[PDB]
């Protein structure tokens, strides 16, 4: 059984490690909490947070890195082996990578001023990595919400709360013009964009994302709040202003009938979503792990000890 205290005898300093880390990287790039949070999330979606996502190539297993959800998209794996490096100097081989992500990534929220809380520990690292599991499991943005929800179901997470309340993700962070073409432009080969995308919005994501113009470019999540964690990803949920179909759909899809409640609790109350985001979180964290003596503590988050 995971459990907060996990380290509070053997590296009781993890956790505030792991916020200077964040701290000083935040001044030089203020898109790292986001893309934390993001590692986290597609750990625990393959094989579990077992860190199997922070593994490099082999000649045996291929990396997830190049994974169609992580390929040109995931990032701050550096950042990483600072807090590893900066955690192992202070505890040995104490601190697995599956554990210090999940840390990471909590303390990633609070930093963008989202809730405060302590997460489930003791996990253990894998011994490989999962690129064919990556490519299966993790969720497009082009997902129709009966997909997003088959997505969750097939990793554990049953309820349309844990879909609702971890998309949240989403008050923060960038997406690339790529992922919202079709909506702007060309949606499902109507030649016409997604009429659940506002009218008004979709004149300003048109300008950022022109056709024919640079794919990679990047765009907020949350026009509102671009870089804090709160509520205001669901109010725009309700202006139609999601800016992926996967948000959107949400609030609009057909089969939304148990979601669209969710949806506006959560733009209602900040209390309410922080509540859910960190019972969704943990439950997210809590997906297949190693524990005990399963796996290692990995010494180098990008190889497995030898
Ligand atoms: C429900 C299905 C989801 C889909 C289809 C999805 C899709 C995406 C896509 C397309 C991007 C843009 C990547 C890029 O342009 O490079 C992204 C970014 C992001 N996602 Fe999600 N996501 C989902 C769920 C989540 C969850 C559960 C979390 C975390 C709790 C999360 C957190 C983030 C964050 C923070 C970013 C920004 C990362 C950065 O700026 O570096 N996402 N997601
Ligand atoms: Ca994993
Ligand atoms: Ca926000």
């Amino acid at each position: 059984q995971l459990t907060p205290t996990f380290y509070d005898n053997s590296c009781p300093n993890v956790s505030n490690i792991v916020r200077d880390t964040i701290v000083n990287e935040l001044r030089s790039d203020p898109r790292i909490a986001a893309s934390i949070l993001r590692l986290h999330f597609h750990d625990c979606f393959v094989n579990g947070c077992d860190a199997s996502i922070l593994l490099d190539n082999t000649t045996s297993f291929r990396t997830e890195k190049d994974a169609f959800g992580n390929a040109n998209s995931a990032r701050g794996f550096p950042v990483i082996d600072r807090m590893k490096a900066a955690v192992e100097s202070a505890c040995p081989r104490t601190v697995s990578c599956a554990d210090l992500l999940t840390i990471a990534a909590q303390q990633s929220v609070t930093l963008a001023g989202g809730p405060s809380w302590r997460v489930p520990l003791g996990r253990r690292d894998s011994l490989q990595a999962f690129l064919d599991l990556a490519n299966a499991n993790l969720p497009a943005p082009f997902f129709t919400l009966p997909q997003l929800k088959d997505s969750f179901r097939n990793v554990g997470l049953n309820r349309s709360s844990d879909l609702v309340a971890l998309s949240g993700g989403h008050t923060f962070g960038k997406n690339q013009c790529r992922f919202i073409m079709d909506r702007l432009y060309n949606f499902s080969n109507t030649g016409l964009p997604d009429p659940t995308l506002n009218t008004t919005y979709l004149q300003t994501l048109r300008g950022l994302c022109p056709l024919n113009g640079n794919l990679s470019a990047l765009v907020d999540f949350d026009l509102r709040t671009p870089t804090i964690f709160d509520n205001k990803y669901y109010v725009n949920l309700e202006e139609q202003k999601g800016l992926i179909q996967s948000d959107q759909e949400l609030f609009s899809s057909p089969n939304a009938t148990d979601t669209i409640p969710l949806v506006r609790s959560f733009a209602n109350s900040t209390q309410t979503f922080f509540n859910a985001f960190v019972e969704a979180m943990d439950r997210m964290g809590n997906i297949t792990p190693l524990t005990g003596t399963q796996g290692q503590i990995r010494l180098n988050c990008r190889v497995v000890n030898s």
